[PDB]
């Protein structure tokens, strides 16, 4: 490339292909993300002004020869990959508070500047050597608008909702959470159905009680099973009270009664919260 030079692919990103690469001007090592519109540009263009400890800084977006590129700053490895790494022993819990913590700032902050992400995951939560977990790609969802991971969209946008609003984050956020205390994805589905009727059989299938106008939603069917909810002590085992009253009240089905960012960050779970050094291999 004529301003960089491709160290090695990191990756399949939702949008393109993500590089890892050194800018040949100032040798800085960076995430190149090809993207594969006018009003985007200068939306995406916004999203580098942006600045957060917990936020993957957007150092700039790049439009030459008729194609966009995004530069990220490089993040030592994916939490994907840490907790894949993690399998045996699992994540020590005072490093998962750390973490949902810092997510948790992360998200405060990016919806208090009106941004959201709609498509957390795993994948796209990076960390780094000094205790640090960051969150990369807010505000392209927005920007851009549209295998496939679905195991962290929130109910209703699989109900096919098609206004989304900061509670999304929050759903994929409790997913998450819940993966790194049991070691196992929460609700792995494999199908927008499949993933819908996994947790209506965890959370048991919603109604007009926990989750007013539910049935009026655009792909709700008075035909889906009605499943009872399970206990939630079973479905994160491990986790004490605090972890899973703050688990349940991100998980709530109705969107408007899922917990802020804000006042997550308030919860009794993280009266001792800290921040440990996590064991990275690089
Ligand atoms: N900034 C940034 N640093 C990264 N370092 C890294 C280095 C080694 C291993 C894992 C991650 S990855 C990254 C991304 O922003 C990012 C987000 C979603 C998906 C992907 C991909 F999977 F590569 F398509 C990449």
């Amino acid at each position: 490339m004529e301003n960089f030079q491709k160290v090695e692919k990191i990756g399949e990103g939702t949008y393109g292909v993500v590089y890892k690469a050194r800018n040949k001007l100032t040798g800085e090592v960076v995430a190149l993300k090809k993207i594969r519109p006018s009003t985007a540009i200068r939306e995406i263009s916004l999203l580098k002004e942006l600045n957060h400890p917990n936020i993957v800084k957007l150092l700039d977006v790049i439009h030459t020869e008729n194609k966009l590129y995004l530069v990220f700053e490089f993040l030592h490895q994916d939490l994907k990959k840490f907790m894949d790494a993690s399998a045996l022993t699992g994540i020590p819990l005072p490093l998962i508070k750390s973490y949902l913590f810092q997510l948790l700032q992360g998200l405060a902050f990016c919806h208090s500047h009106r941004v959201l992400h709609r498509d957390l995951k795993p994948q796209n939560l990076l960390i780094n050597t000094e205790g640090a977990i960051k969150l990369a790609d807010f505000g392209l969802a927005r920007a851009f608008g549209v295998v496939v991971t679905l195991w962290y969209r929130a109910p209703e946008i699989l109900l096919g909702c098609k206004y989304y609003s900061t509670a999304v984050d929050i759903w994929s956020l409790g997913c998450i959470f819940a993966e790194m205390v049991t070691r196992r994805a929460l609700f792995p589905g494999d199908s927008e159905i499949d993933q819908l009727f996994r947790i209506f059989r965890t959370l048991g299938t919603p109604d007009e009680v926990v989750w007013p106008g539910v049935t009026s939603m655009p792909d709700y069917k008075p035909s889906f099973p009605k499943w009872a909810r399970q206990d939630f002590s079973k479905v994160v085992p491990p986790l004490d009270e605090d972890g899973r009253s703050l688990l349940s009240q991100m998980l709530h089905y109705d969107p408007n009664k899922r917990i802020s960012a804000k006042a997550a960050l308030a919860h009794p779970f993280f009266q001792d919260v800290t921040k440990p050094v996590p064991h990275l291999r690089l």
